[PDB]
């Protein structure tokens, strides 16, 4: 992949593989978050900031990172084992807030958008996971990679209890863990999805995720997937620690039937 | 990637992702397996037998698979995100016994090995999970894809309780399916890492594995990862079903200081 023409956005290829793909023998929605990341850590690593955290300079001076505040995916079709997508990704300014990262698919072949994402990332420090806002450093560091006008790909209420389905004592495994032995996000995708029924798996496809991330999870945690029906199949969605401890996570998602 | 002129064997180049490394910023033995299985199903493609299931002809009449009995890798140097590895691979006639396909892996750049892996697969009926030899129908069907004279790339006891080190409890999540909606090969290699003490994984780097599969593994199921030291570091390991139940697998590792 490569920075475009004019330095603002990055596109990058990917021929899905075979252990990518679900049973309709399409890419998964982890794989399609999988790439997602990989197209923001090139461009990133483009724009010379890239050891695991992408940073500014400034943020690597406070022990500052990025943490995603809320993800939101829709994919339209979903490509095959063979087929090839292009992601185009760039970045905004957010103000004191944050920065946002969306992203647009498309396949390759008839140029058509097969899907788009947009993500809320906020600034924390590494040491105390305390939220922080951008400063003028900050943004001022950042910003000559962005456009500057816009340019978009485009409350989550908390599960009450009882939950209609749940999925328990979910524990990642070290394959879970990125280059900084961090859970990776798109482990908290997967963990959604694994209390949602495995008849509407078998007959539906996701549409549309949104993901609120409350407080990153960890290494030694066991994490309950908690899923109520909203209705399309429309759920509710709440990731909490073992032990009716602290929420993870919370989101929706929106499925299509096949 | 693409078969080789005299169309014995296939090439693929990887391009190593962010999400495909560990802590030391090289790519996960999981992530090589993971290739080394794409670069086998692009080869079966390629000569014409795949669907999710790569058979011949009088395979897919007798309703017969390919089974992995043993998988034996050797890493030498785990490429970097954003290195670029060559895999090579091939397949041979085992007689009646079945089929070996094996790999060679290199630094694009350096040219030099980097690693190499062999496996013996054999024949089973899909619906009922019992053995067969390769039949001269079967074996005519795929020798016209292999080199003919040699070409190579290159016990297991049972554990005894008590294990030096378990991980229990452990369960597939959907991510680890494949698209035949089978546990996926990868996640036993990950599996047997679980019980391997992290201070192991901190300090040393994993030289070889080896794995003898004995009977397939369920989604709906319950896994057990035993391991204990032989010793370099040199464990055996032994995956069994929840409830002192049947043996998956058994094999060996051999860890190399860092
Ligand atoms: C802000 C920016 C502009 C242009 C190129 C790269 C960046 C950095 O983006 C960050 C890198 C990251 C990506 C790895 C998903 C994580 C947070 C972030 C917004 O997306
Ligand atoms: C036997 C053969 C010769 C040339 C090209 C392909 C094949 C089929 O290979 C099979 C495909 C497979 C691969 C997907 C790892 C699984 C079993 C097998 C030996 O490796």
């Amino acid at each position: 992949g490569s920075l475009t023409e004019d330095g603002l956005s990055y596109k990058e290829k990917f021929v899905v593989r075979s252990y990518e793909v679900g049973s309709n023998k399409t890419a998964t929605v982890e794989t399609i978050a999988n790439l997602l990341q990989e197209v923001g850590c090139n461009h990133a690593q483009s724009v010379g900031f890239s050891d695991g955290f992408a940073t500014t300079t400034t943020m690597r001076k406070l022990h500052l990172i990025w943490v995603t505040a809320r993800m939101h995916i829709e994919i339209y079709k979903y490509p095959a084992w063979g087929d090839v997508v292009e992601i185009e990704t760039w970045c905004q300014s957010e103000g004191r807030i944050g920065t946002r990262r969306d992203w647009i698919l498309k396949d390759s072949v008839t140029g058509e958008v097969t899907g788009r994402a947009t993500s809320k990332w906020v600034m924390m420090n590494q040491d105390t996971r305390r939220l922080q806002k951008v400063s003028d450093d900050v943004r001022d560091e950042y910003l000559v990679f962005c456009p500057q006008e816009p340019r978009l790909a485009f409350k989550i209420p908390k599960l009450e209890d009882p939950a209609q389905y749940s999925m328990i004592g979910l524990k990642p495994r070290r394959a879970d863990l990125d280059m900084n032995q961090h859970v990776n996000n798109v482990t908290y995708i997967g963990w959604v999805l694994e209390s949602i029924p495995q008849e509407i798996v078998d007959t539906h496809e996701l549409q549309v995720i949104t993901l609120d991330y409350r407080r990153e999870c960890q290494q030694d945690d066991v994490v309950d997937s908690l899923t109520t029906t909203t209705s399309d199949s429309q759920f509710l969605h709440l990731l909490r620690l073992s032990g009716d401890g602290q929420e993870i996570n919370r989101g929706t998602t929106l499925w299509r039937k096949k």
